[PDB]
Order: C-alpha cells, then sequence, then structure tokens
C-alpha cells in the first residue's frame, strides 16, 4: 500500500561493492531509513555537487537515524577517488553491473545519434525501516534536491 515501486525479492540480498573496500546489502539496512541517490557519473559537476549537497547534511540525516547510499556504475577505485577528494563520508556503491540501478528502473532509453541510447537517470528513493520505497524522485533538478529528500524524511519518519 504505501510502496510506490515494487522491487525484486532478491534485490534485497544482491552485494553491493563500497567504497573502501566492503560490501553491504538492502536488507542489511533493516531497522533504519536508507536514502539511495543514483547519479550518473563520478567526478563530474552535477554529480559532485549532489554528492556534496547530501554530505553537507549528513548530520541531519544522521539524526533521523537515516543512512545514505550514492550509487553509480563507477567502480570501486573511482568511487574511493571521489570520496576522498571531496571528503564525502557516506559510502559510494560501485553497481558496475547495474544490478541495483535496474532493480529501481534508473537505466532509461533516449532515441539519441539514430541510436536507442541507455543511461542512468539522476533518481534517488527513500527506503523505509523496512524495506519499502516509499518515495521517489526521478529526473532530478540537482538544485535543492538534497534539501526536499532530508524534508521528505522527516516527513515520513515522524
Ligand atoms: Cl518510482
Ligand atoms: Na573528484
Ligand atoms: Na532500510
Amino acid at each position: 500500500t504505501d510502496a510506490v515501486l515494487e522491487l525484486p525479492a532478491a534485490t534485497f540480498d544482491l552485494p553491493l561493492s563500497l567504497s573502501g573496500g566492503t560490501q553491504t546489502t538492502l536488507r542489511a539496512h533493516a531497522g533504519h531509513w536508507l536514502v539511495i541517490y543514483f547519479y550518473p557519473k563520478d567526478s563530474t559537476p552535477g554529480c559532485t555537487t549532489e554528492g556534496l549537497d547530501f554530505n553537507a547534511l549528513l548530520p541531519e540525516f544522521d539524526k533521523a537515524g537515516a543512512k545514505i547510499l550514492g550509487v553509480s556504475r563507477d567502480s570501486v577505485k573511482s568511487h574511493d577517488n571521489f570520496c576522498a577528494k571531496q571528503g564525502f563520508a557516506f559510502p559510494l556503491v560501485s553497481d558496475g553491473d547495474e544490478a541495483l540501478c535496474r532493480a529501481f528502473d534508473v537505466i532509461k532509453e533516449k532515441n539519441m545519434y539514430g541510436k536507442q541510447v541507455l543511461g542512468i537517470e539522476r533518481s534517488t528513493f527513500l527506503l523505509s525501516p523496512e524495506g519499502q520505497v516509499v518515495q521517489a524522485w526521478r529526473k532530478v533538478k540537482v538544485a535543492g534536491h538534497a534539501d526536499a529528500v532530508l524534508a521528505a524524511l522527516k516527513a515520513h519518519a515522524k
């Protein structure tokens, strides 16, 4: 009923490779809120702006007991370099095979260049403590986004 998106059961058990060399799974986050933001490419202007915006708000996400994960299909090493350069204090998922991206349906197609071109569409999701996707943002406008996600989280968590 409150879900806005249904994920395959297996999604919650996918091993997600993180910056720093460990793995997580969505099921491992049971009991707390989780913000999952998808972005197209490490170390590009919009993606850097977005990551820095979330990073600045971490204490506010902490107040709600929430954790954040950023996701792109860049490698672990790329993610390590991006985190270190920018000072991010939350993890980045290296979704190299786009398994997590496909589960959230963020790989979108555009007819361009006389081709059918597939890519990550900037998108964010709020996952409840019981693993329901209760809010989505797609074709994300970076400016103001992290603030809006925090506000929505607070509204849902209260
Ligand atoms: Cl959705
Ligand atoms: Na960088
Ligand atoms: Na969760």
